[PDB]
């Protein structure tokens, strides 16, 4: 039940149910400030980063991602595996989902530290907006592939919304299993 | 850089180079001070703490454990892949460790696993999860699959596949839960 106001404000985008500001570190302490609660608040589930944040019309934070640099990723890849089974049993062809991390290093430019939204507001497209706008602002006058981002330590939530989001069941990741 | 005083503990195993003692919830207020402060460096109720404690009494290792029900198996693969070099291509193989979403019944979840750098590769994390399996349920050994670890780093997923024996191992807090 967090809240935040404009003091300026820096508007990336407007919508029906709210807007996505951005804040970077040489903004006013009050704006640290409350990225930092936000932070403590958003670890319940620094140097060149950038956060975003929906705020709803109400002026609560309902949205939250934070954006670091980095220069690699690695691929995490849907893979749906055959269940065979005895030669005595029927043949079933259900295959059971897993998700392969290569480790193999691939280039990259933007790393998604954190992306969170209010439990309540979700499956709305707001973490969809955020990364929209995260590809049109984390370098001015560049419109970021979908395979530049990677999503730190991905949750089962990250995943399922990083998969549909790329497209294709890949997604690039980072602090994971490989690194 | 914390150092545990020897007093009366539950001592689980003694090694030539230390031993391992157990806290649990209902342990002395020095117990749980000292469990709390092993906690926080190393991130730089229902569970167990084990210490591993050498002879210079310094606290060189730590095993945080849980109740469970449920692991995800973890396995290398090597995934058929193309090599794609400037309109040239290529069939390749590519390494992956790959995350099942198949839940498997699972007891114990490793909910934290350390040793102090300086104090690796000399099988201190394996001894603490002996003392762990034969001191987990009363009068019962943990079996290797009943074994799960929480959200493995690298160094966890390098020491866990060959802990195990199989290549394989259980997870949870991960990718699939
Ligand atoms: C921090 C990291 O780097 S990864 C971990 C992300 N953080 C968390 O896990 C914290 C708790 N969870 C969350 O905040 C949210 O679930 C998020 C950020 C992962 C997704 O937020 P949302 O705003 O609900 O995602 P959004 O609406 O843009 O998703 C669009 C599509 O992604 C997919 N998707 C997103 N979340 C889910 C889900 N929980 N289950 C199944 N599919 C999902 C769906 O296809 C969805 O489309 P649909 O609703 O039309 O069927
Ligand atoms: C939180 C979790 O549930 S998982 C995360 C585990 N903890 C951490 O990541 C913190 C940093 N790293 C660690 O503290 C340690 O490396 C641990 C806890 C993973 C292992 O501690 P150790 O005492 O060095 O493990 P141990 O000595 O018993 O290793 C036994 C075997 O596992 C394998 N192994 C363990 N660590 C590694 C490694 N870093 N690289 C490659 N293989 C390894 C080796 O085969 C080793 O046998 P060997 O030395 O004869 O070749």
């Amino acid at each position: 039940l967090y809240f935040q106001s404009m003091k300026k404000e820096r508007i990336l985008a407007e919508y029906p149910d709210g807007r996505i500001i951005m804040v970077l570190p040489e903004d006013p302490k009050y704006a640290l400030k409350k990225v930092d609660e936000i932070r403590e608040m958003v670890d319940n589930d620094y140097s060149r980063t950038k956060t975003l944040l929906f705020i709803s019309n109400d002026k609560k934070v309902v949205g939250c991602l934070i954006a670091e640099h980095i220069q690699w990723g690695y691929r995490v890849i849907e893979e749906k595996l055959p269940v065979i089974r005895s030669e005595e049993e029927k043949v079933r062809f259900e295959r059971q989902k897993a998700w392969c991390c290569s480790t193999l290093p691939e280039p990259a430019i933007c790393g998604i530290s954190r992306i969170w939204v209010f439990s309540m507001m979700r499956r709305k497209k707001i973490a969809s907006r955020m990364i929209e706008c995260l590809r049109s602002n984390f370098i001015y006058g560049s419109y970021l592939s979908k395979e530049e981002i990677a999503f730190s330590d991905p949750t089962p939530d990250g995943k399922l919304f990083a998969t549909q989001y790329c497209g294709t069941g890949q997604f690039l990741v980072y602090n994971f299993i490989n690194g």
